[PDB]
């Protein structure tokens, strides 16, 4: 299924569209997110002096000013008059739906408005688009793209983005590790002292595609070599525990293959029986 | 079940009794199944020259005579009196086809019911009853005692009691068995026909506990040995077919099977990660 838009004017599309690159809270959502919010608004008109938000009240509604002017207030204490292009009714949705202010109108006023539902809705998306990208990443690899698709789309729902700066070293030779790299952007040198005064001998380098720190999924062990960035730098992550925990999570048992198994139990059964005897 | 208990005389209790061990479907319940019957029947004194059963009616009651005389008529034809003892009512609940006969009393009588329900339950009381002696007998060997509950429990249920006197073959050298034998009774001797005209050597004598003929749940085609009895003798029972019937259903087989199935599949998955990197 998918959700009823309204369809509206170019000028308040722009307008709308604004307002939510302006919200501490929604400045972040995706495009594609904000579109979709900027289509699901439908209109709203209150008269003045009409309160529109009551703080303590368990709301739905998200609202984006359009025309006219409001007033919030909490716990009686004025806060701020707001005017055209601003969000407002947003934070109660992520609060439990339980208004944390007053918003009560000066003037007549106009707003667009979306649900709860519309609303909480689209904001989940989120996971859904980074799994998207992930799995379109990790199936431009050839490696990963052999991979079954149970683990490939399951370690898309775990991985972590974290960078990386020119010259920073991102494991060392030694070190304590338990954390998987799959470089996503950039290119690293791998280098490994000898041993003594041995200056740093250098082994290979990976970029896009590439990987590292195998080893450290497999129980606890030592780093080999050491890994720098050789340039900005992106790897998806994911470390020991929560790997363990995806690989105990592949819950997926195939049709034949609890049928053979469903066979190997019923001889075992008889056997152990007759075992018992003589 | 807990049903209720309609005290009567003494007089009364000890009336019933004997008819019940004169019907040939009751005469062999246990002390219990009789005392229950006894309580849960009802007084229901009817008038005189008065009907009772129908032919054609669909039963419900099962009654015994105490203080009474009527004509067990049928097509008019009088086809006999009872008095206050002999059962009557009761074929029509034990084949749930329809009142045979048309019972009709000869004056105001005095009999005793029970309906269909408190009856057909205390007299299936028979099979949980042989299931229970079944399971305590093999709890009280060892080698059984050790097999899983579900095994012992399925085991009770189609397991057969046979007997064999003193002197019988049981099983005899080169014949086709199916069964397997358990003694519950009584010893056995085996002996084994070695070369021909020979005389049968001795193997062994196996009693209370022992069993023999297990091959034969395997597919044993043809017995090994004699295993003669060597007095009164008790085994319970169970044919090859049905053992294998039984072993292939056990809820603790297929249950784990699942598990060793997710763990194959959980354990698949990893070396499938690793195996993919290098
Ligand atoms: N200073 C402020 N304190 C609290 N809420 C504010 C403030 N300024 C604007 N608001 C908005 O007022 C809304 C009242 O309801 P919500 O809690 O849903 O969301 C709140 C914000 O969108
Ligand atoms: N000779 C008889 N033939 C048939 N039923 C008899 C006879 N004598 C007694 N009865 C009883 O009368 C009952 C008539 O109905 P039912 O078939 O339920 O069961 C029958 C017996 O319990």
């Amino acid at each position: 299924q998918a959700f009823r838009k309204f369809t509206k004017s170019e000028r308040s599309k722009d307008l709308i569209k604004e307002a939510i690159l302006d919200n501490d809270f929604m400045k972040n959502l995706e495009l594609s997110q904000i579109q979709e919010i900027v289509d699901c608004m439908y209109p709203v008109e209150y008269g003045k002096d009409s309160c529109i938000i009551k703080e303590g009240d368990v709301g739905s509604l998200v609202y984006v000013m359009e025309d006219g002017k409001v007033e919030v207030t909490k716990e009686g204490v004025k806060l701020c008059t707001m005017g055209p292009g601003k969000v407002f009714g947003e934070l109660a949705i992520l609060y439990n739906c339980t208004r944390t202010a007053t918003v009560k109108t000066l003037v007549n006023v106009k707003l667009w408005a979306i649900d709860r539902q519309c609303f909480q809705t689209i904001m989940m998306r989120t996971g859904l688009i980074k799994h998207t990208e992930y799995m379109e990443f990790l199936k431009s690899v050839p490696t990963f793209q052999s991979l079954p698709e149970e683990i490939l789309s399951k370690l898309a729902d775990v991985l972590e983005e974290t960078h990386y700066e020119n010259g920073e070293y991102i494991i060392r030779q030694g070190a304590r590790g338990d954390t998987f790299f799959i470089i996503s952007k950039g290119k690293v040198n791998v280098t490994r002292e000898d041993s003594p005064n041995e200056d740093p001998v250098f082994l290979r380098t990976l970029g896009k595609g590439d990987w590292f720190g195998e080893k450290a999924l497999q129980g606890e062990d030592v780093r080999t070599a050491n890994v720098i960035a050789a340039e900005a730098v992106t790897c998806l992550v994911i470390d020991r525990d929560s790997f363990k925990h995806l690989i105990g999570g592949l819950d997926d048992v195939s049709n034949k293959a609890y049928e053979d198994a469903e066979a190997k139990a019923k001889y075992e059964a008889e056997a152990a029986f007759f075992a018992n005897l003589k």
